[PDB]
């Protein structure tokens, strides 16, 4: 086995087609299934896996009470083949309340953060072995992507932020080789309060679309040069913005350079990617809350400030149903690199108070250059049928 | 690994021998097992798998209520090694309320249809990656075989129908290479309403025996030329007809060319195959309902209109037990190609109203050129022992 | 991969050491575990598996009621790695109420008998594919070994009896090559009623020690010539006899040639093997019932009629606990072939009537040339803690 | 594959980073999970596994009652990939109420002791086969390490003790090659009572740190010459001692040569390792009971009697939570050999009497040469939420 390079152009797509759905919450009502959140998807060259942060309990279990809290010592990174639900035989790959994973063509790298909020440890696990670690550098909360990292030619890159709810954010970009940290670069350019990057290979570089936690409903973009470790950043140009909350479509804006100061907090993890002058992106259908999900393309939305010219809309989850985080992953075909995405479907607290638990399922779609129809693919659990 | 060609003569069989049984419903009464329907079986060169359309729930689970409905967004295609029941570690391979799968010698192809009734999407997944998609061409329930597709020399063929189950039904035959659609041919010949084809290789071509949903209790036959993509069709010659409902054996008929207009609707998925002038075929034992199952050969039943000369009858499931859909799969031996079949054993609604769910198990038989005995292998669950 | 030949001498042993235990019944009281009987063990060159005939149900399940009956259509052959209990992910390899399995160095062969009592079918499954079948030749009850068959240089041999409670037994030895029956030899020599052979390779031939159902508490022996397909048979010489029931040790006998006419019915499946003039053997501790288990060597017990000279006795299961069938399997080391055995530990009906089910666990021991101590390794479940 | 030699220097570590946690007890309250104790970890060159001694039952199962008792015939050695909890599909690798395991670069060796207290058997299983066995030499509870053995160049070593727990016991060091015992050496040097050694490679030799059961709260050290089979022993020099119970830090001592006679009984399994003149070690935080866990380095604590100079402390489990046994394992990187450890987190009896069972989970950490933060990673189960 050789290192992956992702050295192919991006597939020209017309939209997205259904790929996978796990039905975790529906299954939790008649079986032993992990309580989770912050899922994502990543593929080795041989196959695709779903990941998530467990809460150290199954759902029909009294320890599921209070699982809205993000950071406890019992959280571990779960890894299962895509489509296989998170049952009791699922592997806990490392201890983590924040994570990122990727495969370099030879082995899996996992970045796993756990410990005290303000003095955390990030472990780097390469090929099933502990290879390196780093402590929190600012003693705010050290956190990472909650989606796949990206490796080119044996060098993997991951974005991390040591930040706090007060809008403090010290963002650094790590370069890692067989689990060893070989360089760390500070964030540079105009992006301001970066969390939870969704990154993708754009050979010879890497590009991330992130979450502005504090001041922008427009999404930050980071460019990472894999050859000399230099960094740049800005915001997605599209006047149809990707975060939640946000203004409505006729009053929303972006100038490509600065956070837009429109309903900037708290934001939600999401994704977007460039196709020439155009941008493909997802977002929640609601402007206020994490409900529904839609994808579309914005013509000129990548290079012209404030374009609002959409086309190729699809509903993924209708607006009567809960969504959550979303993110990108990439797949190498014979001649081109395809872009896919997942949507976290959160059930329970805080929106549904009949139960005491918090958990999610997922749905996944992939780029197609064929044709397709319409639908809606929500979580599908009836909250009244669940353990409490 | 090379592509499969199926370029051997058909095994001369004397009947069928027991091969596999999954006991799903019996197991569902003391364990977490998936609710399913529309199962089938397909073998790679290395092993066999069972497939089915899940209902996004286990059986001992309140979400099993109402699983008589065919099309919900939570249906996924389940895949498990043959004989491993559909438990909670089962892989959901794609989102689907109608499907077909086959292995081309290198990798698995799955065809997965989901979404709105009037605007569905069919996804094509090859080697674990999304390779193509199509949208509905008549806007009235795009649907496919619910059994294995067939590949020769890297080209896979699958039959799909869209449109009104009564009138203006539009059947198309797709040709697919590594998951990309390379050609689509319209149905041609005298077959009139086609659904749920059971197909098999007949080198260098492919042949399918289908279900006439509307006017015929005699089964349609479709021939598919894999060299030039041309199509022909007619009806199985045998005066002993294969659909349900049907007339009794002394008043049933077929003229090879047209639907017989004898109790044509609604039909059931089934199979048949040719051996020279003879046909081997399965059907339900009851002429009225989906109860029992029997196989036999009809001498001259392939090439002479209205032959009623049977031999080699076997009871697979006795007429005191429910059956369901059935279909064919093929297996390559060292010197010949064998034919096998599966029977869906449907339990619950509509026939059994003590419970609120609908599900199935399977039983599977394969051609033999040896000797064999008799028996009956029904589902075996006691409806009174079940969750409700 | 090449075919196995088992062309190594037998390891010289001093006794047996503990190898595996599955604890099935103890686990069944707090988990979903298959109901089974007639287990055995067999190893491919890479690993060992435990096998058993399921009853189409888990134990904590209302379908476990009435599982004392030996022959229903829902019985399937279960296969799991040795030490992994028979849980819901266990593979049902074929449909069977009697079976035998073995690995030829390239693939698994399973012999699986199911159907009507008096008109059964035996299927032969090689490398996951149905390769042949045979019907009952006498229309009594067709049955096979309930332990491993043996393959040498690509030819596998298995012993089958088509027999009935009226002392009738038509015994045949089959020779099978990649799942095809290539020859069938009748039983020959002085053994009279043969059931449930425990067989082992003894290069270039195969040797079996069986159960006499009717006239002998001394065990029949069969020799199988793998070059010309000829057969011979006789009875184990040892005056300490291996069947149950049997006379006590001072009044028991064998003349090497004939059944001893001492408490000959019904017997139990068991094993023995030769080491020069000596025999190693197991048997129940009780002379009346299937309780306890012990092993020992009888000096001159293989070649001198009526030798009662035991040495190296070990208790495996003490005489306050239920045993059951036992059998032999063989393991290829780098320089020699070791002999190992399993004991079925039957719980429930008919001996324990608080419950309505019958099932078993197993314990497994292997030949050692070292030293060892003492113990007792029974099933260990408390019948009062079980589902009913 | 070649034999492992561990012929690299020890990684220069700055402390330990989080690696794995299994959450067994928390899962256990809503799922079928094995009752265990005496866990450990060991890695093949390809992956890591967790091991433990099962109690022949799951926790939500009436057979869990009374599982404080250490030695029953139903105890088996459980083996699972690190992070996969001990669920019903877990492999039981051998029968054992005491064990040790290790990989020599080609295959797994397991040492498994079971049977009567006064006449036990130790089985040696190599590459899934029984290879050798030994009987008890002092007739008073033959027992071994409860952590990984160590192999260099194909020869594996394991330390065993038989005889009175707190009298004179008879400790022997076994040398094993492909499962065959090739030499046994008696303990030699000044160590007096030895139990439950934690051993590691220190090329070309092996070094163990053990438990003095009777007279010392300072830990015995054994040196094992792998080429010559010669043995030496003494006590860890550090005045900060590693056993439990022990005196407080200002009145504790060690003279490197003798047990310190300070609260010597009963002790607990633990570990330490040398780095030049320094020692790295773990211990319980409490001096009286098995509560909490901490690691640190003692400067000059390996070569100067009574050093109390600690640095680089880390809390692993805080002192409001139960700990248990701990031990070491080693991992081969590209340029150096890393040291890792596990901690057993015991729940239930005798400390927690609301329930009738005893079981544990684990947490695992590995050496790092990077930086890290702080935390506490206890078991996390609420005793009030558990089956009784
Ligand atoms: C079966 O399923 C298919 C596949 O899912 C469905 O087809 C979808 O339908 C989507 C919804 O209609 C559609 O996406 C929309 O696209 C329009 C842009 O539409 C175009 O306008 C441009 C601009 O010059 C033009 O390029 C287009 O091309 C024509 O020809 C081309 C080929 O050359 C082809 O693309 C076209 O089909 C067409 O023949 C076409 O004219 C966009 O405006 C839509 O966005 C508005 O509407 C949605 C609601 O659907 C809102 O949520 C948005 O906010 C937005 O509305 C705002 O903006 C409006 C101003 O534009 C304003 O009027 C509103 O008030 C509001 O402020 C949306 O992006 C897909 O492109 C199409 N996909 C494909 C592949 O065709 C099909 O409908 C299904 N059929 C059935 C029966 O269900
Ligand atoms: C143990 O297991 C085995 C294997 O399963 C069982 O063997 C089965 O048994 C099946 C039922 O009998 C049988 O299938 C039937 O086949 C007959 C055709 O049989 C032949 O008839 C022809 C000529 O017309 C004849 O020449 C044949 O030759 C004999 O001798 C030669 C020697 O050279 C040899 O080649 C042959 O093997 C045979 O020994 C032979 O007799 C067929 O007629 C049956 O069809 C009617 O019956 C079934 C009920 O069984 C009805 O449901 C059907 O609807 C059908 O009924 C129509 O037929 C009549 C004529 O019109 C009419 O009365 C009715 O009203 C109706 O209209 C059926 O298909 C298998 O062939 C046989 N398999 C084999 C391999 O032998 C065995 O029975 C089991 N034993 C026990 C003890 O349980
Ligand atoms: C710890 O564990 C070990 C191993 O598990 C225990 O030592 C076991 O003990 C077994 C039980 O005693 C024993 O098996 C017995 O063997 C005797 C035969 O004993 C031998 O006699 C021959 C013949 O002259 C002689 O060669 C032997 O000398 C030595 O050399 C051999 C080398 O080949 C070696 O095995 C030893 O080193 C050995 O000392 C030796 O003297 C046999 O007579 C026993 O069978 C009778 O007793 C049992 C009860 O155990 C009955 O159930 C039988 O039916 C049988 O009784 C019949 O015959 C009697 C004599 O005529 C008569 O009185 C009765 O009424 C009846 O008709 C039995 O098979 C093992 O060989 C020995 N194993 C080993 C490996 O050494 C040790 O006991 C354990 N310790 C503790 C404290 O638990
Ligand atoms: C985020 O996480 C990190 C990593 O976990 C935490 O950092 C660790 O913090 C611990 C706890 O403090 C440190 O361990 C302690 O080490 C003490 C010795 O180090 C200091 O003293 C020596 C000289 O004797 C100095 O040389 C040191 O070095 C300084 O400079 C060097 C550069 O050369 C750097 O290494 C350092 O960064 C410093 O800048 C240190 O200043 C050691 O004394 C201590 O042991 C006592 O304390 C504990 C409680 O912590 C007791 O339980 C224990 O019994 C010992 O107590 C006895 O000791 C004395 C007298 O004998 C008395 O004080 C007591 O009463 C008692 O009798 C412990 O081992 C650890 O080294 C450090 N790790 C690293 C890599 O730095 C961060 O704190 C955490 N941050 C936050 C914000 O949470
Ligand atoms: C989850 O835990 C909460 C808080 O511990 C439980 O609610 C409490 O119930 C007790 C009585 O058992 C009251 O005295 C408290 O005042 C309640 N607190 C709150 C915040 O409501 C709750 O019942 C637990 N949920 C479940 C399903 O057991
Ligand atoms: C399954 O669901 C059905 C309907 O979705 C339930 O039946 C209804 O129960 C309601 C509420 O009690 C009644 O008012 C209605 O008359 C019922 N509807 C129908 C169509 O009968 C049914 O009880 C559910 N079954 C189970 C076992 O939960
Ligand atoms: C297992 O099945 C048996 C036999 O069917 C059940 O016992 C019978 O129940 C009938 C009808 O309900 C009673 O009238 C008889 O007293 C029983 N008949 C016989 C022949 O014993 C038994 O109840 C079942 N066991 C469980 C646990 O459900
Ligand atoms: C676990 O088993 C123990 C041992 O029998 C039970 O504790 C005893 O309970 C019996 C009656 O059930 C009492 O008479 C004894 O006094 C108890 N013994 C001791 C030492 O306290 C206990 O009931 C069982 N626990 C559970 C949950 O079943
Ligand atoms: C199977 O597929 C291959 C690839 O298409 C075929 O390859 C050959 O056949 C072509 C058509 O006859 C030739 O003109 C090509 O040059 C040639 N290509 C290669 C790579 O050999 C092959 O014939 C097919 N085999 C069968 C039995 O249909
Ligand atoms: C990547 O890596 C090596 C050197 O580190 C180089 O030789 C190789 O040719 C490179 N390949 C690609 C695709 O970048
Ligand atoms: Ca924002
Ligand atoms: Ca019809
Ligand atoms: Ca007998
Ligand atoms: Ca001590």
């Amino acid at each position: 086995a050789e290192y992956r390079n992702w050295s192919k152009p991006q597939c020209q797509i017309t939209g997205f087609a259904p790929f996978s759905k796990d039905n975790s919450i529906r299954l939790s009502a008649g079986g032993d299934i992990w309580v989770t959140r912050e899922p994502y998807v990543s593929c080795s060259p041989g196959k695709c896996y779903q990941f998530a942060l467990g809460q150290g309990t199954t759902l029909n279990n009294k320890h599921s009470n209070g699982t809205i809290h993000d950071r406890i010592p019992h959280r571990t990174l779960l890894m299962s083949e895509l489509g296989v639900p998170f049952h009791l035989g699922t592997k806990q790959v490392c201890i983590a309340w924040s994570s990122s994973s990727c495969h370099d063509g030879k082995a899996w790298l996992h970045v796993c953060v756990t410990g005290d909020d303000r003095n955390a440890t990030a472990s780097f696990i390469y090929d099933g072995m502990l290879a390196d670690s780093i402590g929190s550098w600012s003693q705010n909360i050290l956190r990472t992507q909650e989606s796949e990292c990206v490796c080119i030619n044996g060098t993997c890159t991951v974005v991390m932020t040591d930040g706090s709810a007060s809008g403090r954010a010290d963002t650094r970009i790590l370069f890692i080789k067989e689990g060893k940290i070989v360089h760390i670069s500070p964030l540079s350019g105009s992006a301001q309060h970066i969390e939870e990057c969704s990154c993708y290979p754009r050979y010879p570089d890497v590009r991330c679309v992130c979450r502005d936690n504090w001041k922008g409903s427009n999404r930050p973009v980071i460019d990472i040069n894999m050859a000399d470790y230099s960094i740049d950043s800005s915001y997605v140009c599209s006047g149809l913005v990707g975060d939640t909350p946000r203004n409505d479509d006729s009053s929303s804006s972006s100038n490509c350079r600065d956070p837009n100061n429109e309903r900037g907090n708290p934001g939600v993890k999401g994704w977007a990617f460039d196709n020439g002058n155009d941008v493909w992106m997802g977002r929640t259908i609601s402007e206020d809350s994490r409900s529904g999900y839609e994808t579309f393309r914005v013509t000129d939305g990548w290079t012209t400030a404030n374009s609002k010219s959409q086309v190729n809309r699809q509903i993924i989850v209708d607006n009567n149903n809960w969504s959550g985080y979303s993110g990108i992953f990439s797949v190498e075909g014979k001649s081109c690199i395809n872009r896919c995405f997942y949507v976290e479907l959160i059930r329970g607290r805080p929106q549904e108070t009949r139960v005491w638990w918090t958990s999610n399922s997922i749905v996944v779609f992939c780029g197609t250059s064929g044709t397709y129809g319409t639908g809606s693919w929500p979580d599908g659990a009836n909250i009244n049928f669940m353990p409490i």
